[PDB]
């Protein structure tokens, strides 16, 4: 059943060919069942951690490794009879290396909990049907509507199914629709038809929705649509659309991942192509293995040193103390790679009702008569401040206080809103804050009462819980409550009867209580009360009053604004018909005005604020609100988002409005305007896609189930701490005390982290390149490994590790906020600073490779031919009498290889120092400054130790402890590093960029 809403009653019952007394027979129902199923929202059980860890290995960087440790193990099993006790350890460091990281890639985007889990929650297990062949209503699993049942709903039903409303019971059907609208008040349903076929929820008066619930009355209808095809099925679908998604950093550090395999398989080649360039001299005798395995073991060397193997340790780690440090904001991250998200986001979509408000109705504006004569009348204004429901606040005249009690009309006023009311006040224990029982808009008549205090009851000694209707419960003790006039669509008010408390039955001095719109109710007045007196109501007199209430109702004001009254002489009881809703505005006539209140909705009082700290950073803030327009735009002026008089007409849509607009339209819109109002969830996800079709990195904060969608769509879902479970599981942080400043320090933050990650990784790749260039000449020169497998590994996960991990400990830079984001097209690592990292590289791999062939020559512990006569490693006993006069097995030695690494080591120590800063000259930024790191270089440095004279280790890594003369050469070959970074920093202080 599509359209339902835009046809009769009797249409839709025409449409299924029931009736509403008897309903499908249960062959209909079969028949129903098996063309639409069953009516449930389908499970999406989300991925089990197998086939995550299977994933980590799906892309190419590590495919490559996976593949290394295959071919290190085919090397690890042949190898000569000879270092046998552990020729496995390569292989396996290696293959543990991938578990390592790919575990930890997997847990830092965590979380059990699952959105549709929680969605599922507002179906209700149960529902009640008619059907044929039974006369009663019957109590049924919802699963088990089919569309064309007939079906109830009274107060407090969740609504199992997208119904038809066929009609209503009670006086009204009043419902809350909030997970489709973010708002609580309730909704007036009807029976008629909406015509308009692109009607949204709003708008679809004649409909009930499931998953929402009915708050008051009693409804029958015909089920339309049911499961997947409703709009929780809606809400549902976006929230499946799991398209494996990454940050944009996520997505560069994959680009990069990308490019860094294009190298690794272009120096193969390379490295295939210098070694097929001398493969026409083998004086074959030694078989084609002793070069079938030259390839795949610089292969593997080739792929050891271009990985920075490490990243994923250093990279969680930063991540994981930034989202530490957003913990102590109260800001929790659920997805480690998001909490750099928002330092570069540029646009901020936002919920309203909620999120950037309290979503507490208050009375903050009331009027009452001052005075009358002729032409002449003034009103008596109030302010009245708090935005909470407690009861903490003050009545203000002018701006100074005032006490209630002391205006008559004041105390009628407390009066009317005490007793014409069904709601109350609870202090919730627990949570420690007050809590609305019933409607938003009574209870916010309740809170009024409590701050106005008419009575000057003493309330400063009693418990919270006491006090939540202290100042209620007296005007309930002067005036019994005899029965309520409910409210009708025909007079937009609602009464209650009552009678002097301790009168008898046939006693004078009843009064109704009247309370509504303000329009009906001023006309049915015929007299305006004065302090305690009464006067014609005039037509100056209600000039003066609509005038004020006009303007209430339409400034960014834009208040809710309702009218109290007093029949001072009702009927009596006996006169009355209570079963004839129609007749009560007949009853609610010949009345006294009293007095007007204004309530909003208010702002969170650090929004304003944070929203202009936004501003500053370059970022943009946009209004997705299901509620009406004239609030959502009265809001967006009180919080910065639109001037005070800022025209708006081309910068704020409904919806509908949105929905007449072409494609290239509705797309433009998103740019243009800053304010959409009354729409659907699709509307905020839709607008979200869009922003995004520009490139822009957007984020979405809210609190509703009508938010999920947009909040799983944008690059980051940020969840206030108290809306809901659902909004919380789509978002990857979560506000848990509410407060909006969070947002903006959580930008700080992500560029610092940001920050960070740029320095560690130049820090890092430079190490990298160095090793890369050591290998490919310990190759082309066909010359003695200078550098081991087992090695880098240690460098690129401790040694390196340890001090990348304490570049991370620098204090931001102070104007990381003044300055737009990056954009999205602004690569990592380039340019200037890309010829910067490889020049570091290659003198790191021209140091390494000569400590090494230079405690071959000129080094008196092991004189080899100096001449470079050391290229030949190929006849050994081969041409022993040849170019020799000694040993044989000098090439294997561990000191070529202690020089060559204690170098690429003593090197990128140097290097974390310049890494300091990017380019203030060591000389400038003295580098004692970060201790950690220091620290971390000691800890690393005696690591280095431990390799080289902790009894077992000086055999797996193949090294030897050495001469004081000899570090002192290391030392001479490292120390130069720093002029050289040096002088790239001079030309990019100066000669380069300012
Ligand atoms: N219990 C009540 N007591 C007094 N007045 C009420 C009561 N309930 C509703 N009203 C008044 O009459 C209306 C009730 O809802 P209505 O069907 O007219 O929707 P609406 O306010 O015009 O907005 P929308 O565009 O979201 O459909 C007014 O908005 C409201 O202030
Ligand atoms: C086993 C596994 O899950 C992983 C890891 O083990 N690693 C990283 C990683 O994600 C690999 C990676 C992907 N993209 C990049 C960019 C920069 C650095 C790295 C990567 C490290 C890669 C490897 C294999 C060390
Ligand atoms: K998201
Ligand atoms: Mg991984
Ligand atoms: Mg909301």
């Amino acid at each position: 059943m599509e359209a339902a809403h835009s046809k009769s009653t009797e249409e839709c019952l025409a449409y299924f060919g029931v009736s509403e007394t008897t309903g499908l027979t249960p062959d209909q129902v079969k028949r129903h069942l098996e063309k639409y199923g069953h009516n449930e929202l389908p499970a999406e059980e989300g991925k089990s951690l197998w086939e995550l860890v299977i994933e980590q290995f799906e892309d190419l960087l590590v495919r490559i490794l996976l593949l290394a440790a295959c071919i290190s193990f085919v090397l690890a099993w042949f190898e000569e009879g000879e270092e046998t006790i552990t020729a496995f350890v390569e292989p396996f460091v290696i293959l543990l290396i991938l578990i390592a990281n790919a575990i930890v890639g997997v847990w830092q985007e965590r979380n059990a909990e699952n959105a549709i889990e929680a969605l599922k929650e507002y179906e209700p297990e149960m529902g009640k049907v008619y059907r044929a062949d039974r006369k009663s209503v019957q109590r049924i699993k919802a699963r088990d509507i089919v569309p064309g049942d007939i079906v109830e709903v009274a107060v407090g039903d969740k609504v199992p199914a997208d119904i038809r409303i066929l009609s209503i019971k009670s006086t009204t059907l009043r419902v809350d629709q909030s997970i489709l609208t973010g708002e609580s008040v309730s909704v007036i349903k009807h029976t008629e038809p909406v015509p308009d076929p692109r009607a949204v929820n709003q708008d679809k008066k004649n409909m009930l929705f499931s998953g929402t619930n009915i708050a008051a009355g009693k409804a029958l209808g015909i089920v339309a649509t049911t499961g997947v095809s409703t709009e929780i099925g809606k809400i549902r679908d976006q929230m499946a659309a799991t398209e494996q998604d990454k940050t944009p950093l996520q997505q560069k550090l994959d680009e990069f991942g990308e490019q860094l395999s294009k190298v690794i398989s272009l120096i193969c080649v390379a490295v295939w192509l210098i070694n097929i360039g001398h493969f026409n001299d083998p004086v074959h005798g030694g078989s084609w293995i002793r070069g079938a395995i030259y390839y795949f073991k610089i292969a593997v060397a080739l792929a050891v040193a271009a990985i920075p193997e490490g990243l994923p340790a250093v990279i969680t780690t930063c991540l994981a103390l930034g989202t530490r440090r957003m913990a102590k904001k109260n800001a929790i991250v659920r997805s480690l790679p998001s909490v750099e998200t928002l330092g570069c986001t540029s646009v901020i979509c936002s919920d309203k009702t909620g999120t950037l408000t309290t979503n507490q109705m208050s009375v903050c504006k009331m009027f009452i008569i001052d005075k009358v004569d002729g032409d002449f009348c003034s009103l008596n204004e109030f302010s009245i401040t708090g935005s909470t429901y407690a009861p903490e606040g003050e009545v203000l005249k002018n701006d100074k206080p005032i006490r209630s009690g002391q205006f008559d009309g004041l105390v009628e006023l407390a009066t009317i809103c005490a007793l014409c009311n069904d709601s109350s006040l609870d202090f919730n224990e627990t949570k420690g804050v007050y809590e609305k029982v019933g409607e938003a808009t009574e209870t916010a008549l309740t809170t009024l009462v409590e701050k106005m205090n008419v009575f000057n009851t003493e309330v400063r000694n009693l418990s919270k819980v006491e006090r939540a209707n202290a100042c209620n419960s007296v005007i309930r003790q002067l005036m019994k409550k005899e029965f309520t006039l409910e409210f009708s669509r025909d007079r937009k008010s609602m009464s209650v009867y009552c009678s002097p408390a301790k009168s008898s039955r046939a006693a004078v001095g009843n009064k109704m209580f009247v309370k509504g719109a303000p329009e009906g109710v001023i006309d049915r007045c015929n007299y305006v009360r004065v302090g305690t007196t009464r006067v014609p109501m005039t037509g100056p007199v209600k000039e003066k009053i609509l005038s004020v209430i006009k303007e209430w109702g339409t400034g960014r004001d834009t208040l809710r604004c309702l009218a109290l009254a007093t029949r001072d002489t009702p009927p009596k009881r006996e006169e009355m018909v209570l079963d004839d809703s129609s007749r009560f505005m007949e009853y609610e006539t010949d009345l006294t005005f009293v007095g007007v209140v204004g309530m909003l909705d208010p702002p969170r009082k650090e929004v304003m604020g944070s929203i202009q700290l936004c501003r500053d950073a370059g970022i943009r803030v946009i209004m997705i609100t299901g509620d009406n327009k004239g609030t959502a735009i009265a809001i967006c002026r009180r919080i910065g988002i639109f001037g005070e008089n800022e025209e708006v007409a081309d910068r704020a849509y409904t919806g509908r409005e949105f929905d007449d607009l072409p494609l290239a339209e509705q797309r433009e819109a998103c740019r243009r305007a800053c304010c959409f109002a009354r729409v659907e969830p699709s509307h905020k996800s839709k607008i979200v896609e869009y922003l995004q079709s520009y490139d822009e990195i957007t984020a979405m904060t809210g609190d509703g189930v009508n938010d999920a969608p947009a909040l799983k769509k944008a690059e980051i879902g940020i969840a206030m701490g108290s809306g809901t479970a659902v909004a919380k599981t789509a978002s990857e942080m979560v506000l848990a005390d509410d407060n909006f400043s969070t947002i903006v320090a959580a930008v700080e933050e992500g560029r610092a982290i940001y920050n960070n990650m740029k320095q560690f990784i130049r820090y890092l790749i430079s190490s990298n390149v160095g090793e890369v260039v050591c290998i490919f000449l310990t190759a082309a020169l066909g010359l003695p490994e200078a550098l081991i497998p087992v090695q880098l590994l240690w460098v690129n996960l401790v040694t390196d590790g340890l001090p990348a991990t304490a570049l991370g400990f620098n204090p931001p830079d102070l104007d990381i906020m003044d300055r737009p984001p990056r954009s999205p097209k602004e690569p990592l690592i380039s340019g200037w600073l890309f010829f910067r990292y490889m020049a570091i590289g290659g003198y790191v791999g021209a140091a390494t490779v000569g400590a090494a062939a230079w405690w071959f020559m000129y080094a008196e512990d092991g004189p080899g031919v100096t001449y470079h006569q050391l290229t030949h490693f190929m006849q050994c006993t081969e041409d022993h009498p040849h170019f020799e006069g000694l040993d044989c097995e000098i090439f294997e030695a561990p000191e070529p290889m202690t020089m060559a690494l204690s170098v690429l080591v003593t090197i990128e120590m140097c290097n974390a120092l310049n890494s300091l800063s990017e380019n203030q000259s060591l000389m400038r930024m003295p580098p004692w400054v970060n201790i950690w790191l220091l620290g971390s270089i000691c800890l690393s440095m005696s690591l280095h130790f431990l390799i080289l004279y902790v009894d077992p280790l000086p055999m797996i890594f193949k090294l030897k402890a050495l001469d004081l003369t000899q570090w002192l050469m290391v030392l001479k070959i490292s120390l130069p590093v720093i002029g050289l970074d040096e002088i790239l920093k001079f030309i990019a202080r100066n000669y380069l960029e300012g």
